């Protein structure tokens, strides 16, 4: 798994074309999305996270609550980031992560799975605002 | 190497903090810039790519050029990007990407080395519009 960690003044999203033909079915208020203060996750899940879906689930959870926790983020949001994972287990793992986020405490959001998707960002440009972390079943 | 490619309507940045102790010395008005409808190349140059900066430098060229000429991006901005190279190496890349892409016919753009830096992007959403490309030494 590899994971981009941007912390952001703010993160707005707009879902735009199918990327999978069978994508997540969605409402129209999920089409549209906004978080002010917000520790951006993009997620992409490797072929190698087959191996082990629910550690490196686990090891994913701890790395992004450890960080939100580093630069006092309240609120985190899980995007998926397009070698990869069959679609299942990329949205097992996925769910997996927002929903041990939402565990942990924090507001958490997440983008619709199998879309292309329109966003805007500002990263605020601290020491500790724009991470990187790889993860490997042990 | 590693590199990440957003098509966006504006990227848009503010230098912070020094990262490195001896930074690139910087005028004032480049502490701030802005570009629209530009891709936006970040590039994280690894310790591997010291092996040979200039294949790599000229793979990092085409691998760009094609994107943005498979999008019609007439803008390009280079970004860098925090098992990395020593920063001589990371800046030789750099610049020779940048002076590639300007022989090549883009209006390209740089951020300075060795900064923190806030950044505004709007990515798109095509399908092209997120891409990442990763380029080793043969």
């Amino acid at each position: 798994m590899r994971v981009l960690l941007i912390h952001a003044d703010y993160f707005e999203y707009e879902v735009k074309d199918k990327a999978l033909k069978n994508p997540e079915p969605i409402s129209e208020d999920m089409k549209r999305g906004r978080m002010e203060e917000v520790l951006v996750a993009w997620i992409s899940v490797e072929k190698v996270d087959e191996k082990n879906p629910e550690e490196v689930s686990l090891k994913a959870i701890e790395e992004i609550s450890k960080v939100a926790e580093q630069v006092k983020a309240e609120n985190v949001f899980v995007a998926p980031w397009a070698e990869l994972a069959k679609p299942s287990v990329a949205m097992d793992i996925l769910n997996r992560v927002y929903q041990g986020l939402k565990e942990r405490g924090f507001n958490v959001g997440k983008a619709p799975f199998g879309y292309y998707i329109a966003y805007k960002i500002s990263c605020k440009g601290h020491p500790l605002a724009e991470l990187s972390r790889t993860i490997v079943p042990e």
